DNA sequence: ATAATGACGCT
DNA sequence: AGCGTCAT
């Protein structure tokens, strides 16, 4: 109607480094570029657990938390990469590292949201602004957009993808409304235009490559980025929306890939996410809540309000170990032993934090899971932390947590802890 | 024995 | 505060 809001606001892009933990082992070993690559930690059980896998090694069946014994049955070739280890676990610093190279550089084009520590949104609505001045209503041409796949084209009247590729893009290109500095689909084009030049800056200051999804929300961003990869870039317009929800798997959307994303399909007997357009909001939110009803009910029409918060850190710097099966902690001295290792890698972290970031944690949040509980957590207590050292956090941490144990022999510990994880955090300006 | 983290909602 | 969900 003329009243109605399309939810076409914003241009937002979701950036997800291709096969990043991979491509990071890769710089650094020429050896492993450009074949079948796993990145693993812990080599002793069964090879180690593959984390990364390069799209060489996928093609022959390789997935995330496949050990890596059953990976070589798949991929006999498969190279491998192992995880520093430092002080008995596994540490990922190398890998943060890259990432804060690659934040860096988005950062220069416009406001970012690290979303983990291989992806991030990026709000784009101003910078396309500006960037529609400087282009006095000029064309825009398909080469400035080598590496962009638009969703839904080519329709209607080649054999090979960039065929597809490019004859999807001159549709495209050859509709666009380019006197409307005001069209939703001028601006998405311009963002695709910026995502293109943020990408090619990543690559040669890097050399990593990445995806990138181009849309007017962060969910429809982050499903496109899934579209084309790797290497490659989607747009997802509002009009565009209709169609590939139509067949879109509930379960594939931002949120909506645990248990509420089932509630939905099992409560209303439904399986693709343009099928809840038949309910009203009242419907929605008397099945799932006010929040979630009004959400479902936006959403499926492509239209989502969650802001891209201008945060390049972290809020919370954390450090955490499981101890499976038989290597579950059973003794005072060993669960004392390990807080310490876990405080310790915390320290240094914290430290750097405080030194490169200008900031403060205050409050040390300690949990662990018990054997048997499946929860994440079987229990969170907090205590302050005044102090970044590592033997005052480790004991602290201890004590909060001691009379969880209800063995009679206090040399012992029962039941057996299956994870210890110390979490900074309450950062203050330092 | 699908890790090591991280953000946020509910009460 | 502490637990539950969702995610890479
Ligand atoms: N230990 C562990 N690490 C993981 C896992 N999954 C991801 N990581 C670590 C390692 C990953 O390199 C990194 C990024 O996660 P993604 O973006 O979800 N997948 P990637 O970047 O590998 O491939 P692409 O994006 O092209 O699909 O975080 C896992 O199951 N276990
Ligand atoms: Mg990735
Ligand atoms: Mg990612």
């Amino acid at each position: 109607g003329p009243h109605m809001a399309t939810g076409q606001d914003r241009v937002v892009a979701l950036v997800d480094m291709d096969c990043f933990f991979v491509q990071v082992e890769q710089r650094q070993n020429p050896h492993l570029r450009n074949k079948p690559c796993a990145v693993v930690q812990y080599k002793s059980w069964k090879g180690g657990g593959i984390i990364a896998v390069s799209y060489e090694a996928r093609a022959f069946g390789v997935t995330r938390s496949m050990w890596a014994d059953d990976a070589k049955k798949l991929c006999p070739d498969l190279l491998l990469a192992q995880v520093r280890e430092s002080r008995g676990k596994a540490n990922l610093t190398k890998y943060r590292e890259a990432s804060v190279e690659v934040m860096e550089i988005m950062s220069r084009f416009a406001v970012i949201e690290r979303a983990s520590i291989d992806e991030a949104y990026v709000d784009l609505t101003s910078a396309v602004q500006e960037r529609l001045q400087k282009l006095q209503g000029q064309p825009i041409s398909a080469d400035l957009l080598p590496s962009t796949y638009i969703e839904g084209l080519p329709q209607g009247p080649t054999v090979q993808k960039e065929g597809m590729r490019k004859q999807g893009l001159f549709q495209w290109l050859d509709s666009l409304q380019i006197d409307n500095l005001t069209s939703p689909d001028l601006q998405l084009t311009v963002g695709a235009v910026i995502v293109e030049e943020m990408r090619a800056a990543i690559e040669r200051e890097t050399g990593f490559q990445c995806s990138a999804g181009i849309s007017h929300n962060k969910v429809l961003a982050k499903l496109a980025c899934g579209l084309n990869k790797p290497n490659r870039q989607t747009l997802v317009s509002h009009g565009s929306v209709p169609q590939l929800f139509s067949q879109m798997p509930i379960r594939k959307i931002r949120s909506l890939g645990g248990k509420l994303g089932a509630s939905v399909i099992e409560i209303l007997g439904i399986e693709y996410m343009g099928e809840l357009t038949q309910f009203t909001e009242s419907q929605l939110q008397s099945h799932f809540g006010e929040k979630n009803g009004s959400w479902l009910y936006a959403m499926c029409r492509g239209i989502e309000h969650d802001p891209v918060k201008p945060r390049q850190l972290p809020k919370t710097i954390g450090c955490s170990k499981n101890f499976p099966g038989k290597t579950a902690l059973a003794t005072r001295e060993q669960v004392q032993w390990w807080l310490l290792q876990l405080a310790q890698e915390l320290e240094e972290r914290l430290t750097k934090d405080r030194n490169d970031n200008d900031r403060v944690a205050t409050q040390l949040v300690v949990s662990i899971r018990v054997q048997g509980d499946k929860r994440l957590s079987s229990l969170r207590r907090c205590c302050a932390l005044t102090r970044y050292d590592a033997h005052k956090m480790s004991h602290d941490a201890f004590t909060v947590i001691k009379n969880c144990n209800t063995s009679g022999i206090q040399t012992e510990w029962s039941p057996p802890l299956t994870m210890l994880f110390l979490c900074a955090t309450k950062f203050s300006a330092s």
